[PDB]
């Protein structure tokens, strides 16, 4: 709701011809995306079929915190999600 | 073989009669030997029996130490030994 104040730049004579210049800029990241998103999926999955031998629970760790975010970081190759 | 120096004190008058005297104690011992171990194998048993479900392993312990002479103790009623 905060983000729509951008379809008022159209009424100035500073700020117009800018948001016209930034329409045209996203139709270059398309492509880019489809091949970035072929290479991430497939490096994500041999990583995960080498490392889910060793997948250890959660009370046995310190302070009971399983995965990424944590204060030392564990269990980042377990499952595909 | 150095604790054999004990059986010269019988030919000074002083350390004489000290080792005839401590001969003595060592006959008061037995019987309370004889109860504290009765009273020790009662008790060895309960306790053993109630935590013998929660024995974990050595890789899950900080510092791969099980048992106690560690510097954190643990695992201390698992086994009957």
């Amino acid at each position: 709701s905060s983000l729509r104040l951008i379809s008022l730049f159209t009424a100035n004579s500073h700020l117009g011809p800018l948001q016209i210049s930034l329409g045209r800029m996203l139709l270059d990241i398309l492509k880019f995306l489809f091949i970035y998103c072929l290479v991430l999926l497939a490096f994500a999955n041999g990583l995960n079929q080498l490392y889910f031998y060793y997948e250890t629970r959660a009370i046995d760790e310190p302070n009971n915190c399983k995965g990424i975010r944590c204060e030392k970081q564990n269990n980042a190759f377990s499952t595909l999600f």
